[PDB]
DNA sequence: TCAGTCTAGACATAC
DNA sequence: GTATGTCTAGACTGA
């Protein structure tokens, strides 16, 4: 696919064998959600521009917050945190949702936001 | 723990083998296992698996929306799964079956439950 | 609580 | 329609 590629460009730690075919399968999941609602401009703009003060980019909450692509579940925020941003990011404790995020995974609305950088890592 | 209930029933045809298939048919017995017990129609899956009375009663599960059931990843026709789990594993599709007159819940007649009895039905040479 | 399994229903196809 | 495979939210389940 084409902008899968261009994005799966920006990513970090190079973890392949599953966990490859896996980071694919997980992009591809939310590039047909932000086709959908055509956020994908804006998702691929915060990708390459490392721009903080760009738009919320949203996807539906699930009931209990969590997301599937595949056969793995997680907080969606954590997936593409550690996706663009910190390979190694443990769990969702070490996010903080800055205070320009309006559909911060923490404030529990109907939409949750995955733009990684509307997220900084606390040292915990 | 796979309750032994499962293990005494997989007994009766466990899948002519294939490792991995093996592990299947435990699912779908476990599946099927799982809705009797909460029905109480377990002892009745007992009875005729192992005394293959045609005379017991209808074994029932719930019918879902397109009629398939899945077990681990794959899908299928219930009655067809359980008549090939116990009786014919040479067993192609559901056409190559017919319920006896006497089967309240066969597949056939579309209810909100479906009968899994391996022994309500007749294989037919299509 | 927290994390992993399981599957009906929703899709998307192809006659 | 009927037939069939893929994916995942929600249900479920131990630790
Ligand atoms: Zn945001
Ligand atoms: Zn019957």
């Amino acid at each position: 696919p084409p902008i899968v590629k261009r994005l799966l460009g920006w990513k970090k730690g190079e973890q392949n064998g599953q966990e490859e075919k896996w980071c694919e399968k997980a992009v591809k999941s939310l590039v047909k959600k932000l086709k959908k609602t055509g956020q994908l401009d804006e998702l691929e703009k915060a990708i390459t521009t490392q721009n903080v003060n760009t738009k919320c980019i949203t996807i539906p909450r699930s009931l209990d917050g969590r997301l599937q692509v595949s056969h793995r579940k997680g907080l969606p925020h954590v997936i593409y945190c550690r996706l663009w941003r910190w390979p190694d990011l443990h769990s969702h404790h070490e996010l903080r949702a800055m205070e320009l995020c309006e559909f911060a995974f923490n404030m529990k609305k109907d939409e949750v936001c995955v733009n990684p950088y509307h997220y900084q890592r606390v040292e915990t």
